[PDB]
């Protein structure tokens, strides 16, 4: 009789500092990110099989099937992440002996949403295997493994914050240094501050961003090619992540919104495609309706936007955003990181 | 210097039994409802004023302003609920002496959403006053007061479940008897059951329902006018709420979905406008895409629908619903009831 495992990991809002976690910047100056997990999840399922095969199923429903071999699976460009997590687990915890199983994923947000889904999906696949094989991997180790699987094994360029939000959960201030050294600072925010923040945030999905890889490439180039003004914009991204972190610990909403405004300007100045005229139209309209600050959640170029609005103008802002292309949502934070459960055996 | 209070209360999904809480049925046979609060809120704010006036502001931004009188405010049909909560509090806890304040509300869902917003708004106004005046009102007393304010003071006909979900929070099985006697049974659902349920639910907002008052009138008439077959449909609504409650406590998803299917048929049979061809088109399409069961969340006729779908068909269902008019969402439950916090003094 088969075993069925599921795992989930929360997606995240980037509140401040995104862009300082790109490789050249973090390694050279040190990065800061402030982020927080929300009520939307990536999921992985492992089902053991009775036939001698391995099957991989993805969120946009790609599907690969292989027979049982004592060789690592080739990373041929179809479902490389699923195959790489599988390869790592078989090599390191099953003495290279294949396991007949189906590894499937799905997600509450599509690719390009600005919610860290790509890396959250790797975390959740790892967490399902942690449950399957009863592995003693702690949170730092799961997040580091996810990072290595995606960026080294699979050679995919990107940031360093999403692995940690998906694993740890809650509100975190992260410090990124050279040689893969990351410090996660879980923030002990007062209950009234959390309720006030949720009461003042409105989320707006603008559509799929296709700029992430480009923006991250540009931000990396800023440092490597010594683009002075753009590097200074990134230094401002960093400074404001710390100001925003302190504002939250102090329950200082005036400083929070001032820091989001300055941070949004810096983020736009760091890479050309972070914003565009369409996003700027939405932003301007939100501000007109009474929003005090806002930003694009991930690298930029589309995906989710978030707005800070005083409660007396919240419904006005909600009404206005209805006039634009996209979907409005409230913002609800989650405190828990990745978790797994069993359905059969 | 002024005082600023905010309160919030979670909205709810009706999982089973809705319709058995209408007055004639509950009073005659006893009602059962299974419901659960979600990650969307109604809000109230009280701001004390320095001028001698009282102001009321609503979710669709109606606004009323009065000067200070030692007479109860008239319920003239504009913002009656705000005025009635204010009248009750001034009479019973301030010896009839007016208080200069502004009472405002807003909500994460509009009227007719099938999420219990109308009554949740009354609860949250009450909770803001509990915080303002430091009242020792327990949960049963807040829910009962909300019920009386809406149905007696304001003479608005309706159900009995929403006041209790908004106040208590979490997953509750409620028993409704004659003479306003209600038993709330908070359900201790296992963590894996809650995660599995969220992983298997998809929400779909179909638009504003304008049928609530009609459906509740029809269900009440069923009992009063001895409409035999329609009363039997309501008896089936009741039976399946208990089966569904037991299925959740036992972690029995097969029984859960069987009970939702039988309960949806009964609900449709109890009142003519519970469903229509448009809702039925959506339902049929969801089932085609792989959903195993579903229903309209509130009284019926529109608002939110919820679907139970096995995880391997979840993305398919999500894609399909995209083809219809409405907005797809995941389902995240909240465990907490109504809560308040302070911003000034
Ligand atoms: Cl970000
Ligand atoms: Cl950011
Ligand atoms: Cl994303
Ligand atoms: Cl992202
Ligand atoms: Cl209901
Ligand atoms: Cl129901
Ligand atoms: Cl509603
Ligand atoms: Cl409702």
């Amino acid at each position: 009789n088969p075993t069925i495992i599921r795992a989930r990991a929360p997606l995240r809002l980037g509140l401040a500092g995104g862009g300082t976690d790109v490789a050249p910047y973090a390694d050279t100056f040190g990065g800061y990110v402030l982020n927080a997990t929300i009520d939307r999840y990536a999921y992985a399922v492992i089902k053991t099989l009775t036939i001698p095969a391995v099957r991989f199923v993805s969120t946009d429903q790609q599907v690969e099937k292989h027979q049982l071999i004592s060789e690592p699976l080739e990373l041929n460009g179809t479902l490389n992440l699923h195959k790489a997590v599988y390869n790592h687990m078989i090599r390191n915890y099953n003495h290279g002996k294949p396991i007949a199983l189906e590894l499937s994923t799905f997600c509450d947000a599509p690719a390009g949403s600005g919610l860290g889904s790509s890396s959250t999906l790797v975390v959740v696949m790892i967490k399902a295997f942690v449950e399957l094989l009863n592995l003693p991997l702690d949170d730092y180790a799961i997040a580091q493994l996810a990072y290595r699987i995606e960026r080294v094994d699979c050679g995919l360029a990107g940031g360093r914050q999403d692995q940690y939000s998906a694993t740890f959960g809650g509100f975190n201030f992260m410090e990124f240094y050279e040689e893969e050294r990351t410090i996660v600072n879980p923030l002990r925010i007062k209950n009234w501050v959390l309720c006030e923040l949720e009461a003042s945030l409105v989320l707006f999905y603008t559509g799929v961003s296709r700029e992430s890889a480009k923006i991250i490439q540009d931000q990396s180039d800023n440092v490597v090619s010594h683009k002075t003004a753009a590097i200074e914009a990134m230094h401002g991204i960093k400074r404001e992540a710390l100001v925003m972190k302190e504002a939250l610990l102090k329950g200082d909403f005036k400083a929070f919104v001032a820091s989001m405004r300055l941070g949004w300007d810096n983020k736009k100045n760091s890479a050309r495609t972070v914003s565009n005229a369409h996003i700027d139209e939405i932003y301007d309209a939100a501000i007109r309706a009474g929003a005090q600050a806002g930003k694009v959640s991930g690298a930029g170029g589309g995906g989710f936007m978030l707005f800070f609005v005083p409660t007396e103008k919240r419904m006005d802002l909600i009404r206005t955003l209805g006039e634009y292309d996209g979907q409005v949502s409230n913002c609800h934070f989650t405190k828990n990181g990745t978790q797994a459960w069993r359905i059969a055996n």
